């Protein structure tokens, strides 16, 4: 009956929340059981008058019997309860269609994994070959004076961290300080879980790199242990590893999703005067909203009392005005008509909350309620189409797409509860191992439901491997692997499905004339143009020599002085020649000649100051910094870069408007964050030597007390570098949370936040995490959907304007594209003629059959399996046996190739696959003899090159893609899309170079802190390039911004004994803030364009 079902639905709802709650008093569960056994009895009576329900009854009876002996315990009983409690949730009419839709998504992704795991295995084998046992390298002290190791190996900790320092014996690897030599130890960096020593560890590391979870940490470790050059590895892999796989995941799901939805008296006078309401009143309302917004966006830590009083008076006046509009409108319409509109109820509730706050006015009382007035900006949407669109996206997410949100929330809840129950006792009895040095609890644990939900949400943000390391050290490793991997895969699947759906559904539902002629002819000629291109390239390249060490090279500096003056003379003459050749009107109406003119003007001003006695003046020294804009002249010449920039310029107008709405939305969040956290991020630290430790609340609980106890001089009252004290800084804080780098530091301070001038306490405001959660869900998450949708429809309209012509490719790249497209479609090639000779004919008969081909593939698979068993520090005998096996394999493949050549004389060389195995065979033979000759008869070179010589066995592995249809097709799609990626990568390389010049001139001095160390700094072109590549993907950009945000002790030496240029260990916060933010935004736009190009390419191929 209906009443029976409703009883069942409510009791299970009680359990959802009942398990969410710990410390059951063993009285709630009993009251629940009495009820469930009565329901089971009546169900049995009905049944006499499904097997799963029968099994549930058996489980409950088993628990009833088990209360006497070994009560509770094990782990599984609670997890068995939740499945039964979850069936009712699953029964919702709409959820079943959605999960059926999702199964198709995993069936479509099938082909992608076949290729994803193949690529991960191949690059994991490469990484195993190159870096096995290199992450075990550590800086070990020497001895003064022999049995085994002299005492325990005393390592050193890198500045600012407790981790042992990783070094190398190479020139570009990394070196130990004085009194320290590199030794390969037995312990690996993180928890002995980060390595390249075996195929399992290498596969885990490559999977971490594919998702880019803290990948910059592994980047630095391997480049510090092996050498800077191996960054190229990490470059080639990172792009294909993350970018390419996402290209497929998205396309392969997006089409699939589209597929399915392609299948489907005085009162009368008051009423009159209220109806008298005219458009001149609406403008007043909007004006009041804007002025209130700007007044509320004017709060900061350092407000004067008069400043605060004026803000308070203004806020009251506005609240009175809005209450006035309420009382006018209610007695203008009727309240039944009034309370029928959707916006009227919203206005009513906001102003009611505002009046309630005006009533109970305590300093800090429910500050969240003081920011609901900000919601009134949403009323500024009936005239702004974009804000309305954002609201439509959210409403579509809630109402029409509600089932996806429900399944995502249920997945998060179920997995958090399951992990809490399985792993919970472990995080309390083992908490010492995974906690920070001076803390007594891990910051991310699973003892209680809130923290389990936080860990699940953080995994949904892409940060899972560190928490996995923490849990594998506290509990069972297999449980961690299963839990974290399933959570990550399943949650990312659901989130991408929700995101793509929302975009697709909401968004898409007389002598002078002769001289002029001669000059024009001279300019038009191609040699002149090539000369100018060559000069631009040389001018750009010379800028890459002006690093921190130029002052030590006396000749180089002088050479550049001449190089820069002669180049300036060249371009001024070139401008003069063009001016005479084209004419003034044509020149000054070109939009490229203006760029050349401005750059030449800057260079000429710098040179004129250099010749004069104004080289040291403040503004000229700032124009000298704009010598990094010279490479843009190269962008002018090259046509691919011109095409890409033209697209960027066409897109810009829409990104302007979308950007404005994002700023308005963030401004709301920043005002809320200032209301909550402004001035509460200050805390005392003990700074002794490059390391700061938070002063404990026992000895010092108050600001004043640090001054009282500062006998040593080591105690400093400091504020977090990025904070909500100021609204502008708040946007930077929000940006870090949206990027997901540096988001944690801001959050920990907010959770520890207490009253102003009060020492922060461990997790005293633990429910402030929710605020950040809401931001991530509503701000970055909603805005990014709008941003992507706007970019997509802009792309569609622009390509339709072209006539559908593909953008990002030059005209000759179009011809290459057409030829490459025609290549892939030709089926017939004709049968190859049979050999006339009996012996050649017999070899032909042997080689032509499919059995030979299958035998060759299974042999290569065996070779692959033989290659997966290589491990660091394995044995001598194992190495010899593997070498003999490799010799047998190479002999077999050599013989096979010879047989093929005999059977197929010229037809062999005709096919490209045949050319490819021939090349791999020759490479393997050359590798095998080469390695032997240096060892046998030549001076012993570095072993690390041998590790590179044996990289010729991977070609035999890549021979397999001959057989697989999906992988071959995907590879063909990538090949087709390469030409446009070339131009976009050229633009990205130019941007990186310019930024490197800007960083190498503006940031080399900065104290080594956080990301900035002896290898990743801005003192050299290569060092800046490494930093730029790392932040290209936004990884670890807060780590480089942090040292630049330092403006005094204990992080700076006010004047310093040795620094003429900046006179400090100080970095420029405005420049750094501007420099880092601009690059990430530009890189994000470029990478979005690359996504668009390759996904369109995949769609055309499919
Ligand atoms: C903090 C920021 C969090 C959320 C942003 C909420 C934006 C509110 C907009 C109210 C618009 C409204 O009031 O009216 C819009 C129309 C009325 O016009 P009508 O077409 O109905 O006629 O309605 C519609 O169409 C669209 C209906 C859109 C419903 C959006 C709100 C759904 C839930 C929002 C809050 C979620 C929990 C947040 C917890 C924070 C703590
Ligand atoms: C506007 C939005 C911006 C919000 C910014 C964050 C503001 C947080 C303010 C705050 O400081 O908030 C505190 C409340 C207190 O209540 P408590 O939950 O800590 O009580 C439990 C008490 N103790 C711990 C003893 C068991 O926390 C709460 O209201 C939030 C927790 C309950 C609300 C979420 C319930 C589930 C929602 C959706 C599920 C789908
Ligand atoms: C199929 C999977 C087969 C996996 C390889 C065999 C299992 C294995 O890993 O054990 C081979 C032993 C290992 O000895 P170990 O030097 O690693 O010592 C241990 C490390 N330590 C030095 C710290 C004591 O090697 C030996 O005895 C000689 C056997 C070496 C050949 C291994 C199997 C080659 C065949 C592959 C498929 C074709
Ligand atoms: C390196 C990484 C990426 C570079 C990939 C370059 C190879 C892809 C190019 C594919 C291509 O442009 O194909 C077009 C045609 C073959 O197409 P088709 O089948 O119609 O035959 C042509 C004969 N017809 C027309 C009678 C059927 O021209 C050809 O490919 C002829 C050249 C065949 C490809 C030679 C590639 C050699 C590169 C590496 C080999 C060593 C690998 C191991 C390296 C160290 C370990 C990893
Ligand atoms: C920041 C970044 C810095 C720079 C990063 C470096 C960028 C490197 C970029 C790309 C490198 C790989 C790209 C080329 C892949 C070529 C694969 C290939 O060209 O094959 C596919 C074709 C397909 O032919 P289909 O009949 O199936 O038509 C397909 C039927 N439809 C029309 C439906 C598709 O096959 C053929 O053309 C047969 C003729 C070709 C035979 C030799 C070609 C294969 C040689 C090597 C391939 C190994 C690729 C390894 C990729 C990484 C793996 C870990
Ligand atoms: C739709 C749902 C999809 C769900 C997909 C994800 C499912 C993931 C399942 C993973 C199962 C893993 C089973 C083996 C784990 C138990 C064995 C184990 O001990 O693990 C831990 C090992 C390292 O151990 P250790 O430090 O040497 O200590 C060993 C000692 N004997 C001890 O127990 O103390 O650590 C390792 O062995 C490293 C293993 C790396 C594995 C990398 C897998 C990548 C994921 C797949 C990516 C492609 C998609
Ligand atoms: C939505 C989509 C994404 C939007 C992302 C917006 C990111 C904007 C970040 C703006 C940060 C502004 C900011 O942080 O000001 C603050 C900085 C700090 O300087 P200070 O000397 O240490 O003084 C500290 C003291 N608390 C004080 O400010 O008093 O004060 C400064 O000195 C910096 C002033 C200039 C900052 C200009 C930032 C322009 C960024 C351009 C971003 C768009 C690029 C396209
Ligand atoms: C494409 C157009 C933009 C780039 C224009 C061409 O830039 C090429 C430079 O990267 C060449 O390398 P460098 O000159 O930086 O290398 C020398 C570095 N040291 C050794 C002198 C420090
Ligand atoms: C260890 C093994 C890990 C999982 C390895 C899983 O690999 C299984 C796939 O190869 C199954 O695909 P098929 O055998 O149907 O062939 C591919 C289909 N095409 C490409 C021919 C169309
Ligand atoms: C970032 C991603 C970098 C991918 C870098 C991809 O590099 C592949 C390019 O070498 C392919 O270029 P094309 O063969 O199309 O060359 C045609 C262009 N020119 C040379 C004729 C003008
Ligand atoms: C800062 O905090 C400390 C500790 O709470 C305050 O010192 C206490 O003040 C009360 C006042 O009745 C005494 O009874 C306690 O014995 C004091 N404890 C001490 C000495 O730590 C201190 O007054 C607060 N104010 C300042 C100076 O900022
Ligand atoms: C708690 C605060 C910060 C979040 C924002 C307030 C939310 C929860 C409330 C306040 C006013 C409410 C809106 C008032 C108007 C309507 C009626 C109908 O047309 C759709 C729902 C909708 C649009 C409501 C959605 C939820 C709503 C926006
Ligand atoms: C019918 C066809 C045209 C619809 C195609 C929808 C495509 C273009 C949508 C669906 C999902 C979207 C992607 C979702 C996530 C990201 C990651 C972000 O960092 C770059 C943009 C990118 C890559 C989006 C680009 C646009 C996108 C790929
Ligand atoms: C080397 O080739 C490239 C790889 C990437 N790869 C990425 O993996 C990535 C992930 C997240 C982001 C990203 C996220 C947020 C912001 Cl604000 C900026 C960037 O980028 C991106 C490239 O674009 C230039 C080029
Ligand atoms: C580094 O070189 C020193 C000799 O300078 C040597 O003793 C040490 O073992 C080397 N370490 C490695 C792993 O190369
Ligand atoms: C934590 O360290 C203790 C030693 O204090 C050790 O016994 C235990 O095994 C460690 N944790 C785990 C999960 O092994
Ligand atoms: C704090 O500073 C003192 C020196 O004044 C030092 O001796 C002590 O070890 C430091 N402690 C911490 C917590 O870093």
């Amino acid at each position: 009956h209906s009443w029976f079902s409703l009883f069942i639905t409510v009791t299970i709802l009680v359990n959802c929340v009942c398990m969410t709650r710990t410390d059951l008093p063993e009285k709630i569960e009993y009251v629940f059981t009495v009820i469930y056994t009565f329901e089971a009895l009546i169900k049995i009576l009905a049944r006499g008058f499904d097997p799963w329900n029968w099994l549930d009854f058996s489980v409950i009876t088993l628990a009833y019997v088990g209360t006497a002996i070994d009560l509770r315990g094990i782990s599984g009983l609670r997890t068995f309860r939740v499945l039964r409690a979850l069936k009712t949730v699953s029964v919702i009419p709409g959820l079943k269609v959605i999960v059926g839709a999702l199964i198709h998504s995993v069936k479509k992704l099938a082909d992608v994994t076949i290729l994803t795991i193949f690529c991960l295995s191949v690059f994991a084998l490469v990484g195993l070959q190159l870096f096995k046992g290199n992450l075990k390298n550590k800086c070990v002290k020497n001895d003064m004076a022999y049995s085994s190791h002299r005492k325990p190996d005393i390592y050193i900790n890198k500045r600012g961290t407790s981790d042992p320092l990783l070094c190398g014996n190479g020139s570009d690897s990394g070196h130990c300080p004085d009194g320290y030599i590199c030794l390969k130890t037995s312990d690996n960096p993180d928890f002995n879980y980060t390595s390249f020593d075996s195929f399992a560890w290498a596969f885990l590391s490559l999977f971490r790199l594919m998702t880019q979870d803290s990948w910059e940490r592994l980047y630095q470790q391997t480049l510090r242990t092996s050498g800077k050059i191996y960054m190229i590895f990490f470059v080639l892999v990172i792009f294909l590893g993350s970018f390419y796989l996402v290209n497929l995941i998205l396309a392969v799901v997006t089409m699939a999703y589209e597929e399915q939805n392609q299948a489907t008296w005085v009162k009368l006078k008051t009423i009159l005067f209220g109806l008298v309401t005219d458009p001149f009143a609406e403008l007043t309302i909007t004006l009041c909203i804007v002025v209130n917004t700007i007044f509320m966006a004017m709060e900061h830590h350092g407000m004067s009392p008069t400043f605060e009083a004026m803000l308070q008076i203004g806020n009251i006046v506005f609240t009175i005005f809005f209450t006035a509009e309420m009382v006018f409108k209610i007695i203008a319409f009727d309240p039944y008509y009034y309370f029928q509109k959707k916006w009227n109820i919203f206005d009513c509730i906001i102003v009611t909350v505002s009046l309630l706050e005006l009533g109970v006015a305590k300093k800090g009382s429910l500050s969240v309620l003081r920011s609901f007035r900000l919601l009134r900006v949403f009323k500024l949407a009936k005239s702004w189409p974009t804000l309305n669109t954002l609201i439509k996206i959210i409403g579509n997410s809630v109402g029409a797409l509600g089932n996806l949100t429900i399944i995502l929330a249920i997945i998060v809840f179920v997995f958090a509860l399951v992990g809490k129950q399985l792993l919970g006792e472990n995080y309390r009895n083992n908490r010492k191992n995974i906690s920070a040095p001076h803390e007594d609890w891990p910051r991310w644990h699973m003892h209680d439901f809130f923290h389990s939900f936080l860990i699940v949400f953080r995994i949904l943000c892409g940060e899972w491997i560190e928490n996995m390391w923490a849990c594998m050290e506290v509990g069972q490793k297999s449980i961690c692997l299963i839990l974290f991997l399933t959570v990550m895969v399943l949650g990312n699947l659901v989130v991408l499905n929700l995101f793509i759906a929302l975009l697709l559904n909401s968004f898409f539902a007389d002598v002078g004339w002769q001289v002029r002629k001669t000059c024009y002819r001279i300019v038009e000629h191609s040699w002149f143009e090539s000369f100018i291109i060559f000069m631009i390239l040389l001018s750009s390249g010379s800028l890459a020599f002006e690093d921190y060490y130029l002052d030590q090279k006396p000749t180089v500096k002088a050479l550049l002085e001449y190089t820069d003056r002669v180049f300036t003379f060249i371009f001024v003459f070139e401008m003069l020649l063009k001016w005479v050749a084209y004419g003034f009107k044509k020149y000054f109406t070109n939009a490229w000649c203006w760029l050349d003119f401005l750059i030449v003007n800057i260079s000429l001003i710098s040179l004129t100051a250099k010749i004069l006695e104004y080289s040291e003046v403040a503004p000229i020294k700032a124009l000298r910094t704009l010598r990094a804009l010279r490479p843009l002249r190269a962008l002018s010449r090259f046509e691919g870069m011109r095409v890409v920039v033209d697209a960027l310029v066409g897109a810009i107008p829409s990104i302007m408007n979308v950007l404005l709405v994002c700023l308005i939305f963030w401004l709301i969040f920043s005002i809320m964050g200032v209301n909550l956290f402004a001035g509460k991020f200050w805390r005392c630290i003990n700074y002794t030597d490059g390391e700061f430790s938070l002063v404990p609340l026992s000895i010092v609980n108050n600001k004043s007390d640090c001054k009282i106890q500062n006998s040593t001089g080591s105690f400093f009252w400091v504020n977090v570098k990025v904070n909500f004290d100021n609204v502008a800084m708040g946007y930077l804080a929000l940006l870090q949370v949206a990027t997901f780098k540096g988001w944690m530091d801001i959050m920990y301070a907010a959770v520890d936040s207490r009253e102003v001038n009060m020492q922060p306490k461990w997790e005293d405001n633990v429910y402030m995490y929710l605020y950040f959660v809401i931001f991530i869900i509503f701000g970055g998450f909603f805005t990014l959907n709008l941003f992507v949708g706007v970019i997509i429809d802009n792309f569609n309209q622009q390509k339709k304007k072209l006539g559908g012509q593909d953008i990002f490719m030059t005209e000759e790249q179009k011809k290459y594209y057409n030829a490459m497209k025609k290549l892939g479609s030709k089926k017939p090639q004709k049968p190859i003629p049979r050999p006339l000779n009996k012996f050649q004919g017999f070899v032909f008969d042997i080689v032509t059959r499919q059995a030979f081909d299958i035998t060759i593939m299974v042999l290569i698979c065996l070779n692959m399996i033989t290659m997966m068993v290589e491990t660091d520090d394995q044995s001598e005998e194992k190495t010899k046996i593997l070498g003999k096996i490799n010799q047998f394999f190479v002999a077999v493949f050599t013989g096979e190739c010879v047989m093929k050549m005999f059977a197929l004389r010229q037809y062999y060389f005709t096919n490209g696959w045949n050319v490819f195995d021939f090349i791999v065979v020759v490479l393997s033979i050359a590798s095998l003899i080469f390695s032997a000759i240096l060892k046998s008869l030549q001076s012993y070179f570095s072993p690390t090159l041998f590790r590179v010589i044996r990289l010729a066995r991977i070609g035999r592995i890549l021979r397999l893609i001959r057989a697989a249809k999906g992988i071959r097709t995907l590879l063909f799609a990538l090949m087709m899309s390469l030409p446009a990626l070339f131009n976009i990568g050229l633009l990205l390389f130019l941007v990186m170079f310019i930024y490197s010049i800007f960083g190498m001139s503006s940031f080399p001095h900065v104290r080594w802190e956080a990301g900035i160390d002896d290898m990743f700094n801005f003192q050299t072109f290569a060092n800046s390039m490494l930093c730029l590549f790392q932040i290209t993907t936004s990884a670890g950009w807060d780590g480089l911004l942090s040292p630049i945000l330092n403006t005094g002790p204990p992080y700076c030496d006010p004047n310093l004994p040795n620094s003429n240029g900046t006179r400090g260990d100080c970095g420029s916060p405005a420049v750094g803030i501007i420099f880092f933010t601009t690059y990430i935004i530009i890189s994000f736009l470029i990478m979005v364009n690359m996504y668009i190009a390759v996904i369109l390419e995949n769609f055309n191929v499919a």
